[PDB]
Formats: structure tokens, sequence, C-alpha cells
């Protein structure tokens, strides 16, 4: 260790920052997230200095680098292009013993400045000491996806409750239970964020009254069509506090190779079975996390899974998913919309009924058909014999956004044979749009 | 935020900490080893403090306070037990304007000390600024047994290959390029974490011969409809490593906080063509432009138009699917999209009337699907009056969803003869569900009213 991380407050501190150009608005808008009374000085600024000045939201002295400038200065910055003005900069400062960085040179100045993970009032601060920049905002980026958005809120009111958990909970340990679901509860995060104060001490009055063994919950997260970084960040973070995890077959290895290590896996690959997996080992007091494929609203049967919870007293939430539509339009390069190509995308199945063929077959839409390969035939002349232009673009996305994607593609005369060189998961994708993959293709086909 | 973190050279500068028992002797030990030049005041001491002084590591001062040891010290550490003691410290310490922890006192002074991850020469600081110190302990635990032993090693060899980084390689992109790959070599880590210097330098030398992809990328990201946690892996990834980040009204501020902090950004907020050449000249200049747009790229998003040059320029691109507000406002909202059977099909329509086109009422009006209208609230009343006139019955459930997925989320809904109406009472950015889903919405509305 040849630097100490401290957390300095700055808010009404005078700090001054040397330069105006587009690093010295960066770090000025650093100190001017941490409240610092900021002073910037340099020959010239950008826009963003002038109307950040005509708000008040700090000084401008417009000249070259003056040394007066520190004298009640608790921090200083050099972010000028001028070796030689930086230079300048950290001798004063070191005279001085204010504490100092040179933006160019991590080596020349007495401070470093770290990346860092704001969830205020906690806070995450990573550096190798100039070293590797590059490793420390390999750090952040993940660091980022684990934190939850809010955790800071939930942190605050923590701090408010310190009373009233120890007046209930006179055991270390028992206490040291009591917050670990506290902080991992992530409904009455929401909930503060959202300023609902009806629902936060419901929250709170649940997490006092219910035993601390008892955690029990159940998140609907949607995984996505299969390549694990289309997962959302609050899908992860809800899969990595799970006590069970609820999967079936369209939830991809790689999600799963996400899972917490200690966590329970339960795989479903009848749908009112499914339902009552849900209730009960949830109703063993536990966090249940049920990964689906895609996002669990688009014929996901989400709906059926959740209203079991109603009448049942169980909390729920939904961490949307991206739909196969979404990924398999990206990773195929066949947008879903462009210009005036289609106005209305169109999500369809292939139970309860028959298809309205007439309605489908209307010019300026984008058809995509999920469940779709065993009525492709039928699909292919049902369209044609409802007026479709008989050249319509086809294409069929199998196993889309996954290292074994395959794209078959074509006219709408075609899409009977097509269909035989797909195997499910596939979508049907029908509109003008697909033409566009010719100048859009950028993923590898298999 | 409420502190700036900061990383400290304390080699050969003054530093005082007040007080002599255990706690100070806890974060006197952190300043020796930072390489401090330290003075110790304190009535009392313990036995390490001696022999310190007598191994030359620090000087004491036995006695009471003396303010007049700040005079040219860096930083101060109240440590007695006495609180009037300590608030004498750091009211001596603010006047020299000497950053000043009084340890048990997180919210007063002006500086707190995180609980640190090391691994020589990286370091992770966390603190919940006294707040809650439960949750900076869970959070040190997890951060541990996630950052690997041995990265330390990898950060120590980087240091020592910075000038012949910088010396063999002319520009700051591909010297990025170099430590993109550097970091992730598992090889390479191992290696150092055997001493197996041979093996180190087989891949050291490899890793510089590669030659390096000179061109840029545009990379379309989808930022989703609102709240932060929406947004993918991917996306995070590509906004934490871009060079440039063009980006919408609709990208919200909270996952604008997520873009790296030193990386440049140009708006474009109400041209679509000026965004075209932007992205394409942008790019290949050589740097990693992220297109962050609101929702999904893909739909009514223009991204199509965005990418479309760029494969005969030469210039690489990618796309990252996003959630597109009708799936964050479905599921915050608690309305599906689809249910059993209420909806055979969705429909994501355009709201807008192009200045030559108009919408095909009779077939949006069929029974058993799930209508979601995008920038289709200046026009509510119109369609209103045109699906009731083309068979929709009079009270099909509606909803409008405005600032979906955020903590602004405002939803109101009716009956469809109260379209028009409702549309009064919500701003953009908002969606128009209507179908018979909506009903659902008192079964399963997790996220809140308002
Ligand atoms: N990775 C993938 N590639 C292509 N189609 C996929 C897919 N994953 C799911 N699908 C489509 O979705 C159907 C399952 S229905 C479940 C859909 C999921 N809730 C979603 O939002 O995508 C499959 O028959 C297939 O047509
Ligand atoms: N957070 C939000 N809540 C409700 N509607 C939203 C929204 N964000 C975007 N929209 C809708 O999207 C329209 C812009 S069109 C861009 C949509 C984006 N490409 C996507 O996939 O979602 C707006 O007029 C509004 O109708
Ligand atoms: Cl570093
Ligand atoms: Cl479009």
């Amino acid at each position: 260790m040849d630097h100490l991380p401290i957390f300095c407050q700055l808010r009404d501190r005078d700090c001054l920052i040397v330069g105006g150009g587009d690093v010295a608005e960066r770090k000025a808008r650093l100190l001017l997230e941490a409240g610092a009374r900021l002073t910037v000085n340099a020959l010239t600024f950008i826009p963003q200095f002038t109307v950040w000045a005509n708000e008040g939201m700090l000084t401008l002295v417009e000249g070259p680098f003056d040394e007066t400038l520190l004298d009640s200065c608790w921090l200083a910055i050099a972010a000028t292009d001028d070796d030689t003005v930086n230079q300048r900069v950290s001798d004063a400062a070191e005279s001085r013993r204010i504490f100092c960085n040179v933006v160019d040179a991590p080596k020349a100045a007495s401070f470093i400045m770290p990346s860092i993970i704001d969830r205020s009032p906690l806070m995450v601060a990573v550096s190798a000491g100039g070293t590797s920049p590059v490793l420390a905002r390999l750090l952040r980026e993940k660091l980022e996806s684990l934190l939850p958005q809010h955790l800071g809120q939930v942190a605050r009111y923590a701090g408010q409750l310190r009373a009233r958990v120890k007046k209930q909970f006179a055991t270390m340990g028992e206490r040291r239970r009591f917050w670990e679901k506290f902080f991992v509860n992530d409904r009455l995060a929401q909930s503060l964020a959202n300023a609902d104060e009806k629902a936060v001490n419901a929250t709170t009055e649940r997490l006092f009254s219910e035993p601390l063994d008892h955690r029990g919950e159940v998140v609907l997260v949607g995984a996505g069509p299969g390549d694990a970084g289309l997962l959302t960040l609050k899908g992860l973070q809800q899969i990595q506090q799970a006590d069970i995890v609820v999967y079936d077959r369209l939830v991809s290895d790689d999600i799963m190779n996400l899972v917490r290590r200690d966590a329970d896996r339960v795989f479903v690959g009848p749908q009112e079975e499914i339902n009552q997996i849900l209730l009960r080992e949830a109703q063993k007091g536990k966090r249940v996390v049920r990964l689906k494929g895609g996002d669990p609203f688009i014929f996901g049967r989400g709906g059926e899974e959740l209203e079991t919870l109603c009448h049942a007293g169980i909390p729920f939430s939904v961490v949307p998913g991206i739909t196969a539509a979404s990924g398999c339009s990206a990773y195929s390069g066949i947008p879903l919309t462009h210009r005036d190509y289609a106005q209305s995308v169109r999500l369809v199945t292939g139970t309860g009924g028959e298809l309205d063929w007439e309605n489908l077959a209307a010019e300026k839409q984008t058809l995509v058909f999920y469940m779709g390969l065993n009525q492709a035939a039928t699909i292919q002349e049902k369209l044609i014999a409802f007026g479709m232009q008989a050249d319509m673009p086809v294409a069929l996305v199998e196993n889309g956004t996954s290292v074994k994607q395959r794209v078959v593609h074509g006219v709408l005369t075609q899409l009977g044979e097509l269909a035989q060189q797909v195997e499910s998961p596939a979508l049907i994708i029908v509109g003008r749009v697909v033409a566009l993959r010719d100048k859009l293709n950028w993923f590898s086909n298999h």
C-alpha cells in the first residue's frame, strides 16, 4: 500500500480546478456532485463552464494560473494540456499542504482519483495507484452491475432504524440477521425510491413481525433469449440473492451459470403444477426466483404464475426481459420497424381458437410468429391466399442471440421449406424489414 | 455524492494522531504502512506506541493536545475517548484546512476512513459514511470473495509495462486495446502467480506483437425505458468502455450515471441525418462510439437508418437490444401483454401521423389482441373515435403509462370511451395500452400507485 484511501467531505469546501477544457469539465462535474465550493481557473472555458457559472454553481477566474487562489483551498486539480502550468499548480499546492491531482500524471501529485461506484451514502472506490486505469474501470463496471441502484436509500433508512431494531432484538447475531434480510429486501428499497411511504412501514412492519428466518417472496425474472449478456442488471442482482431458482428448458446454460453458488435449483421443463411449486416454496419462507426465457409477460404465462400468489399473501415482483422478437431482431440485422416499412409490429403465437388470416396479411406490418414452426406451411399459403404479396421477404431465426444462432431467409413462397431447416426455438419474421438484413448483418450465422 | 473518495500519497508527509489507545493504534498502523511521517499526541499510551518510537517508526508527544503540532500536517485523526478534546482537534484542523477524522464521530470532521480490500497494489475502499456500519461489512465480504487474490500481481505487472506500452503504442486507442486484452488473459495471470518468467515473457511478447485493429466501431445500445436496473449486462459493458456516447432525451439520468465518467457525451434531443454522420465521422476516427437510445433500438427507434451507411463505409457495428417501452410498462404496471387467452397477438403501433399516412383502423379494432400505441398521446381522442367506429366495444379497458419504470411512473386507466379524456391527464413520454389484459392490473400490480 502506497496510497491511503480517504472519503473527503467536500460540501461547501473551497476547491480549485486549473483548466477549462474537456478534461477539467469532467473533474468539475465530479466535484460539483460532491457539493464542493468550486473555483475553476483557466485561460479559456468551453461553454459547459459558462452555463455552470450563470447558474451560480461555481466561480470562473479567466486568466493565467494564480497561486493565491489556493490560499483557502482544500483540494486542487491540475487539468490543463500544458505540463508547465500543471507543474506550477502541483508545486504551489504542495508547499501549502493541499492534496493535489494532476490528471495526466498520477505519480506527479499528492492524490490519485479512483474509479467510483456511487450508492450514497454507500460508496465504493477502486484504484491501483495509476498502474492500471483499465483494470479499475473493469472492476467498476462489475461493481456497478452487482450493486442495486437504490441501495443507498436502504442505507440511509437503516440508520434511522438502529434504535427500533435493538429494542426488539437483544442479540448480536440476531441483529446481524435482521440487517441481512433488510438490505436485500429490494421491495422496501424500490418502495423508498418511489416515495410510497404507506408501502414502506408496511414492508417495515413485515420485517419486524415475521420471523427472521422467513424472507419469502417470488421474483419473476426474464432471462432474455439466451445470450447471458442480455440479462438486465436487476435480473442478475435478483438471481444472486435467490434461495431457490425455478427455471425451465428455455433458460440458457449461460444464464444458469450466473446463478448463486449456494442456491437451490428446481427444473420444471403441466402449467398448474409450476404454479404450486412457486407458492409453497415461497411459503416455506424462501426468496424464490422464477427464471423464464425472454420476457415473462409475452407468451410466458407469467400472468398465470403470479395470480396464484395473489389471494395467498406472497409478495411478488417482475423483472422484464429481452423478448425473443427484440433479441433476434438485433442479432439478425432485421429491424422490426424502419422508415415507412411498417406502421405496426405484430407478436403472434401458433390453443383457444384459430388465427384471423385476413388481419395478418394486411400491408405495412412486421409479423413475428412465436411457436410457429408446426404451422409454418399453413402460415405460408394462408397469407398469400389472403392477399399478401407472394414476394414478401421472410426470415427465420433459430436460437437467436446464442453462439449457435442460425438465420435462413428469403421469400414468402419458400416459408414451408425454409422452416424445415430450423428447429425449436425459432422465430418467423414476415415483412419488408427482412430485406434489410443484407445491410445490417453483423453477428455470425451458423 | 456525500463524500469524494481520494487515494492520498502519504509518503514523507506529516500526519498527526491525537489519542493513544487501541483505536489510535489501529489508525497509526494504517498510516505507518502508507508511509507517513507520524506524530502521536496523547496523555497515556499502550505498549506498541513506545516500542515504535524506540524503533524510530514515529514520534511520541506525551501530554495534552498541542494544536501547534498540526502546523505542518496533511491529515489529522482525533482518536481519544474524550469528545471535548476530539472537538478541539477537529476545530484546530479545520481552521488550517487539514482533512480530519474523528473516529467515533463519522458525521463530524471532514474525512472518514473506509474499510479496505487490499490486493497490493490494487485497492477497493468501501464505506456507508457511518450511517450503516453493517452494510459496509456485508459488502466488504462480497467484494472479497469476488476480487481474486492474485489480481495484485497482474496490477503490479501492468505498472511495470506502462513505459514499454507508452513507447511502442503511439495513440491512446491502441494502448486501450492492449490493456483490455492484457487484463483478461487468464494464462498470463496464472503465469504471474507462479513466478514462471519464461511463460510470462512468451505471452507478453505475443501480446505486444499482435497487429491491433485500428478501426472504431458503432454500437446501438438499448437503454430500456428508464429504470437503470433494466439496462442489460452487455449494454452496461458498452457504455462503461465507450469513447463517446450519443444519447437521447429518453435515456434516463440514472443510465447516464452508468456511462464511463471519462467519455464525452453528445446530446441529440427534440435531426435524423446529422446523427447518422456524427456516428460515422466520429467512429472512423478510430474510437468506440455508443449510440445509446431509449428503450429498444430497432422498435420505432430509427436504428436501421443510423446503421445503414456504415456497412458500405467499412465501419464495424453491433446492436445491443434493450427493454422496449411495451415490456417495461407491462411489467411495472401489472398489465401483462399476453395472458392465458386474452390476447392472441400484441401490436406495437405508432400513434404518430406521418404527414401522408393513416392507420388501418379496421385491422386494429379486431378482438383478442393487446394494442400498444407509441407516441400516440396527442392523437388519443382520434384513436378512441376510430377504434369505436370500427367495432371495438366501448367498455374495452385502457391504461396510459407515463414515465414507465421510473420512480415518477404514473398510470391512469378506464374504458375506451374515456381514452380521449384520460390522455389529458398525462404528458409524454407515455404509452397507451388497449385490451382486456388491462383489467388484470388490480391483481398483478406490484411496483406502486405513484
Ligand atoms: N432464443 C430464441 N430464438 C428464437 N426464438 C425464440 C427464442 N427464445 C424463445 N423463442 C420463441 O419463443 C417461443 C417460446 S414462448 C416464450 C417466449 C418468451 N417469454 C419471450 O419473450 O421470448 C419459442 O417457440 C420461440 O418461437
Ligand atoms: N418510460 C416510458 N414510459 C411510457 N412510454 C414510453 C417510455 N419511454 C418511451 N415511451 C414511448 O415511446 C415513444 C418514443 S418511440 C421510441 C421507443 C423506444 N425505441 C422503445 O423501444 O421503447 C414515446 O412517445 C412513448 O410513447
Ligand atoms: Cl490505477
Ligand atoms: Cl424506425
